This record gives structure tokens, sequence and C-alpha cells, in this order.
């Protein structure tokens, strides 16, 4: 009854608290399904429109490609929720519900950050096709803000060149970047220069297309240890990780779901959201980084 | 009758007059209690791995943590007033009636200012834990606009370092600064091109987002809890007052509750020949989970 | 026939797929040829006139006219389509239908834009017609966004020079560039604010004019028709490996097409195949060798 009405309202806030805040909902394909617990999407062998003379209908390059498309399915459930002490939620209004929704949204954003990064990183160090473009000389020679951002741009240019080299389209290609040290990529471009308009963003927190791709910055300074040991893509040794649209995969189950109950052990009230089905899946290309070594 | 009516319009007048010089209403966290003396605020849970591949449940390692609502309550009734000698009454309205509304309101805010300031000063001064940045040069090397405009921005970077690397909901946040500083930074922005009138912000009485954060420059920075060794040059505690301007925060790192709108009334005393007014406010000042705090330093 | 109707609906949705994509869609000559395969556009060489009583003769000046006329022929098909394995159909709605639409669209629009740009950039070497603009410095020392960004304008003074002195309707026109330098422009274009709201026509997907022209940067002029990029010089100074510098204007060029875009498909089963087919006509450059010039680095 009344609890029921109070809920539905809570669920709507949670959905928005997610959609508002994330590194995602973009920068990848997503879809809906019903009791299918799986999914499929095509990758890109690209395509173009050549001069066509009806002495022949080519349908040829399409033979010589031999590139299939790896569908996927949902593995496990990613959601987590919490325990409370009940009384406020009915009635009152602005303070309590509003306070809970934001935290849930933050949690959703963190979850979104966790999965995509992992799928990309763990795709291939494993032997574009692979990744590595590094140079920069092992961080030891240069700790300086000026000494960074120069050598960083060149690596990105090299990566774009490799991409034409390995093809794939170039439009929205990403380059997720670390939370910091891009102060260099700031402090490199324009010295002095308050200037922080121009180089831009509304509606999001990005920067604009320096040497292709774009700039998004996040936490998560995949193997949390291994320096090389075969596979190169790794923990703190690693920066970069530029992937591209539709190189990865996931699905939904439904819009969302949640329910509540009580557990005598911790008493009063327990809210849980069974929702956020999708697990990231990565298709090779793009997906490359720079470490130090 | 007439007097009561005047008082009633009053309350309205100064009510709407409060929020004006008020540095913060929104861009912060608050609640309206019902009869409560107190309240409690969940800092809650944000990191969730959510990898559910069946085993156990939420476990005791998750049971071992704080996450405890720092409860909170009033510090005792917080309100102030000023004595008058009444002539104007229901005549000479608008001007000269407004003078008292004024004299009270900005103060009613004025304490709350340092209050939300006081919590910030308290927050990282005791020995996560968001933090500072230092100089690029000593106080004596601080002279003109050109210099003292820029180093602010130089600080801003590694100021964002804490904002980011420490996670937090990157959406909405505010920076607090002083007119001496406010001047400087904005002077670093546009020495060229006329006047800050060109900045299209002021309708919201604010600063449209600069690099990071948002800008609200302070009037004062001296109230109480100040409770922190403001007076002391250092005495360790480099977080102190009048070393620097660099205090900053983010939303939901503090905030508190209050009681049932705002009311007041008056009465005479006649010990000395007058009739004086008393406002009554609840508020209180809540602390909360540490994050997004610190400063620049002059040393 | 329900599936066919759904396909028709998808085709209708696409149109858009071409629409929002293309840099150059409008802002150029387009004509609808019907049942014929081609067409030709008059250049009208434009001598002035005079007034004459005693001559009563049109002749000499009628010799001096220099009227040239040129045609474009039509190619023969340029279109690009995809293979798919139908599953969801009228289900798995919205999304993943749309996917393929966007996919074939951006590709088609892109190819067309690339082609027009290509026609214009080589457009011209004999051995305003002339007046490409050059350097102001060696691109080596170019560092920041405003470093190369400021000189742009300084060049566009001369661009204005070329836009006028050769006559032409200075009314409406466009400076085609590549997403790399938009910033470089916008920096010294608008260090002041955050006028973007007041800075008009961002919401139409463009930039209100710098001195003359208009500002456009879309998909990486490259790939690559073909103009002699690789050549350092080897005469033909207008080549790539240099810049974004094409100057040209509204009604500089353009051509025709046959009755929008059509489509149909069926099974194949060679490899389990039902794969969609779009069609097109389009065409290419010609048309008033006097439009543009370029910038460069040297």
């Amino acid at each position: 009854d009344k609890l029921a009405l109070f809920l539905k309202v809570f669920g709507g806030e949670v959905l928005t608290a997610f959609a508002r805040t994330s590194v995602t909902t973009s920068r990848h394909m997503v879809r809906s399904i019903s009791s299918g617990k799986s999914a499929q999407f095509p990758v890109l062998g690209r395509t173009q429109a050549a001069y066509l003379a009806p002495g022949e209908n080519l349908d040829d390059k399409r033979k010589d490609i031999k590139h299939t498309e790896k569908v996927i399915t949902i593995d496990g459930l990613l959601t987590a929720d919490v325990l409370i002490y009940d009384i406020e939620d009915a009635m009152n209004h602005y303070d309590v519900r509003s306070e809970y929704t934001s935290q849930l949204g933050e949690s959703l954003a963190m979850a979104a950050d966790g999965a995509v990064l992992a799928e990309i990183a763990g795709l291939c160090n494993v032997e574009g096709t692979a990744t590595v473009i590094e140079t920069t000389q092992n961080k030891a020679a240069l700790t300086d803000q000026v000494a960074l951002g120069k050598e960083i741009i060149a690596a990105l240019t090299k990566a774009r060149a490799a991409l034409t080299k390995n093809y794939v389209p170039a439009a929205d290609r990403v380059f997720y970047c670390d939370p910091d040290s891009y102060s260099a990529i700031l402090a490199a471009l324009m010295p002095n220069a308050a200037n922080y308009a121009a180089l831009i963003d509304p509606e999001k927190g990005s920067i604009r297309n320096v040497m292709g791709f774009e700039v998004v910055e996040v936490p998560h300074l995949f193997p949390a240890n291994k320096g090389e040991g075969n596979v190169k893509v790794a923990k703190d040794n690693v920066i970069g990780l530029f992937m591209h649209r539709s190189a990865v995969g996931t699905v939904k189950l439904r819009d969302l779901a949640l329910e509540r109950a009580r557990r005598a052990n911790f008493q009063a009230d327990q809210i849980i959201a069974k929702y956020a089905m999708g697990h990231g899946g990565l298709r090779p290309e793009a997906a490359g980084a720079v470490v130090f070594k």
C-alpha cells in the first residue's frame, strides 16, 4: 500500500541518479532483452562505396575479409545495496530521499567505471591487434609537468597512425585517461593562460579532441601487479588505454528492479536492488596504452 | 492590532532579507526537523564491487567498518538581535524600517558563515583526509595582480587532484575565497576587455563554472566554532586561518537541520526606556565525513 | 508484407541517417536529372558591358567574351551497403535496427563529402583560380592552439582579399577545415566567455562567421577520390601533407543525382545471406575554377 507507493518513487530516483552520472551510457553499444540472458552484435569490417561499373558486381573484398562476429551473454549480476533505519522515508520528503538517491547514483557510476575498464584492459595484453605504444623513457628521467604532455601527445598521434594502419573508422574513438597528470596535457598546451574556456566542456566533463580521440578522466589508477611477465597491460605502470566505439559488448535485462525486506540480525530495514545485469565484453582493435618501460 | 500587523509584515521582510547576504542556502546540505532535537546523516557506502558470483553474502569484512551516522543536534538556540528606540512604527516605512531588518539579517547569516567555515577549519586540522597545496613562493613575494592571480590557478590543478583521485561525485561543487583573492584570480582571467560586468553570471548571484568547482567569494572569514588557531602563525596546523585563502569543499561533506521555519517577536524591558526585538532560530551546525578540504599556504 | 513495411520504415528512418551526418549536403549545387543520364552547367565568363551609339555593332566585344562551358558525367553507381543476419525483426525494437542505419549512413555521407572535398582540393593546377596563401613561419615552431591558431586569421585577411578581388557574391560561404584546428580557431576567437549561447548558430552544428566565410571542421580531410598527398611538392603545391586550407564558397561546385536513394534486398544463402542494398547516383566536380585557394606550411 503506502509503502508500495513510497517505493516506486524511490526506484525512479535511483534510475536517474545513475543516468545522470557515469563515464558510460555512451562510449559503447547497449541493448534490451527479455529472458534471453545473451546477446549479439556485429563488429566492423567497415565498408565503402567504390566507383561501380556494371561490368562487375564486386561482392569480393567481402569474401577476402573472413571476419565473423562474436555475440555474447550475461555473466553474473552486478548490483549492491544497503541497510538502513526506516522511519523517515514516508512523509517528510526533500532531505532524506534526496540524500539516499545521490549515494546510489554514485555507486552506480562506480560500478559502470569498474566493468568497462576491466573488459578493455584484459582484452589484449594477451598476445589494435594488441596495444603497446610506450616510449617516454620509464618515468625516471622525467617527473616534471612540462616534461609530461609533450611526449604524451606524440604517443596518441602514433596510435592514430597505427589505427589507419590497422584501419577501423576514426570518429568518436575514446582514450580513457587517468584522473591526474593530464594537468600536464593541460599545462603542456597552454602555459600561463587562465583561458580554461575555449578548450571546452558543457553537458559533460571532457576536453576537446587533442590529437584525435578525446579526453575523459577517471579513477582506477586486470592484473594488479604484473609489470611485464608476458602480458604488458597492467596496474600502476600503465596509462593510456584507448579503445573505440563498438569494440566491446554487454546487454541489459530490463529497465531495473528492486525489493526490500528485513533481517532480524541487523534489524530494522534492508533495501536491495536487483538490477544492472550487464557485464562488459570487448572486441579487438583500438585498445592500446603507454606505460613507462 | 496595528503593531502586530507591522511585526507580521516585518518577519516577511527580513525573512526574504536573510537569504540575500546569506553566503549559502543551497549549494549545501540541510534538513527541516519535525520536533526533533537531533538527527543523523549516513555517509554510507560508496564503493560496490557488485561481483555476485554465488558465494557467501555481504560479509563480515563488510561488517567491519565505520559508516556510522555521526548523529547531530543543535548546539543550543542560535539567534541574535538588536535593540531599538521606536519612532517610525507604522509610518516612515520602506526606508528606515528596512534598516533594522538589515542590521539583523546579515548577522543571522554572518555567524552561519564562519560556522560552515568553522567545520572546514576543524576538518583537517586534527592529527582520505582531503588536503592542501603550498606556495610557489613566500608571502613577501606576493605583490601584484599578475603574480597572485596565476598561482591560484596553478594551485587549482593539484587542488582538483584531491577532488578527483579521491573519487567523489564530480557533478557539483563550490570554492570559497576572499575578495582580496577574488580580485586577484579574476584579474588573472581578463585584465583585458573592460569590466567583470561582461561576465554573464550575476543574475544567479554566482559564478558560472570556472576551471573545476564553482566560485563564491567570501565577505569575512572570521566568526568562531577561530575556534582553530587562527591567531597562531603556525604552531604546526598549516590548515589555519590567515596563513591563506585556500579553503574549499564539496557538497554533503557537512550540513544540519533546523526547527519549523523562522519566527520572532518583541517586547520592552524599560530598565532603559525601550522596546526591543528578538528573533529565534534553531539551525545548529553539523559536521560530517571528511573530504574535499584544504588550502594553499604562504610560507 | 509486414516485414517489407518494416524495412520501408527503416529506410525512412535512415534518410535522417544521411541527413545529420554529412558536412557537405546543402551549401552546394544539386540538380535533379530525370530520365537523362547527365547535365551541364554554364560558367558565364562575365565581361562587363558598355554603351555605344555610333558602332551599332556587338561584334568585337562579342569576340573578347571568353565563354567556356563544361559538363560532368555522372559516374555510374556509387553506393555502400551491408550484410546482416535477420533475427529480432519487428522485435528488439528501436535499438540495433538503428545501428545498421547509422552505420551505412555515416559511411555514405562520409564518402560523398570526401569526394566533394577531393574534387575541390586538387581541383586545380594548370602547370578565384589562383591565390593560395602560404606560411607566416615554419610549422616547426608552432606549439600551442593559439600559436598556429592566431596566424589563421592573419591569413584569412588575404583570404578575404581573394574572396573579393575576384568578384564573387561574398554573401554566403564556408571555410572547410578538419576537427584538429577548430580549437585553435576558437581559442583566440572566443577567449572572452562562454558566449557560446550568445555566440550564434552553434545549435545548427556550425560556427557563426569569422571574417567572412563560416567555420566548419568535420571528418579529417584525408582518404585520400585521390589528391597527391604524399608528394612533398613535385609542383602541384595545393596538395595534402600540408593543411586544411581550402577556401571555397557557396555555389562553387556540385552536381546531380537520380531520384533520392532507393533500396531493396533478398536472400542469398551463400553464407546464410540476407543483405541490404541501398542505391545512389551523385556525381562530381567542375564548375567555376574560381572559388578557392589554400593555406600551407613552409
